[PDB]
DNA sequence: GGTTTTTCTCTTTTTCGACCTCGAATTCGATTTTAGATTTTTGG
């Protein structure tokens, strides 16, 4: 790297809130698929 | 009258209590800008 430069981070990025989730159902068995991935 | 056996309590284990208690994770209401429109006022 020869010219290196700090930049702010929301200039580059774009930041989005979750499309809206109704995930809470009555069973969701390891014979389904999704992965849900939390923290 | 004495000895032996059985039982009862007291000493010590031991096993339960529509629990409970710490780490991890977090959905709805409360509250705010922006999108936008509509109405009113001012200027031409």
């Amino acid at each position: 790297g020869v010219e290196v430069e700090w930049l702010p981070l929301g200039e580059i990025t774009k930041y989005e809130q979750p499309t809206k989730y109704l995930v809470k159902a009555k069973d969701y068995h390891d014979t389904y698929t999704i992965p849900v991935l939390t923290a």
